[PDB]
């Protein structure tokens, strides 16, 4: 009866025993320099669902972006704020350099009952 998370709709497994690996979502998400972190971060939201137990209805995922961005460094990309050239305009968080190798985001939620789901999702850099 556990928790569990889709990806565009197909439900994702548990790492098991038998397939450690078998919470890797089966997609790639492409990133390069100067792609805003804000949209790095709605086009996994968009993608992903949280069920809190195994009939409940899915429910948006809220992706912290402090995390998300320590995710990131971690893994050899570089963050920059570009700064606004004005007092009107705002700061906002870029790719600034990326890795050559590819590496997992990791998302857990946690559901009924203290259960906690996690997926892995692949970030592919474009250099």
């Amino acid at each position: 009866n556990k928790p569990y998370f889709t990806y565009n709709n197909e439900i994702i497994g548990e790492a098991t025993q038998s397939n450690p690996l078998g919470n890797v979502v089966r997609t790639t998400i492409s990133f390069k320099s100067d792609d805003k972190v804000s949209d790095l971060i709605s086009t996994i939201s968009k993608a992903v669902q949280f069920h809190k137990n195994n009939s409940a209805s899915g429910e948006n995922v809220t992706i912290n972006e402090n995390d998300f961005i320590n995710q990131l460094k971690a893994n050899g990309v570089t963050v920059k704020t570009v700064q606004p050239s004005n007092k009107n305009e705002k700061a906002y968080e870029a790719i600034d350099k990326v890795p050559s190798t590819s590496f997992n985001i990791t998302l857990s939620a946690t559901g009924d009952n203290n259960q906690t789901a996690t997926i892995q999702i692949p970030m592919v850099p474009q250099g």
